[PDB]
């Protein structure tokens, strides 16, 4: 698991995140491919710190539109969708 392919699967989320509403299909679809292609605990773990890192990068977006972004896809995760969970410790 690359950090770029997790951008790239998320970059059709951007509006969904800035702007609300409901995620597109292309946003629910990059989720759903970056959730079925993060297998082991490590992949899991580098998609973790990748999406923290994106974060970062839109340091200005609040987090409500990302904790409902697995539930409006038809995605379950483990953690929280939050800025300061601790990826690498599960
Ligand atoms: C937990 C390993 C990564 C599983 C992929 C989750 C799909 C992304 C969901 C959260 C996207 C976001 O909130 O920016
Ligand atoms: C495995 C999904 C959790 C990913 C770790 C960080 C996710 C929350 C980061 C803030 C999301 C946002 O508002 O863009």
């Amino acid at each position: 698991v690359t950090c770029g392919q997790v951008d790239a699967n998320l970059a059709p989320c951007v509006p969904f995140l800035t702007q609300g509403g409901e995620p597109g299909a292309a946003c629910c679809s990059g989720v759903k491919t970056l959730n079925g292609n993060a297998q082991s605990p490590d992949d899991r773990k580098t998609a973790c710190n990748c999406i923290k890192a994106a974060a970062n990068r839109y340091p200005n977006l609040k987090d409500d539109a990302a904790q409902s972004l697995p539930s409006k896809c038809g995605i379950s995760l483990n953690v929280p969708i939050s800025r300061t969970i601790n990826c690498d410790t599960i």
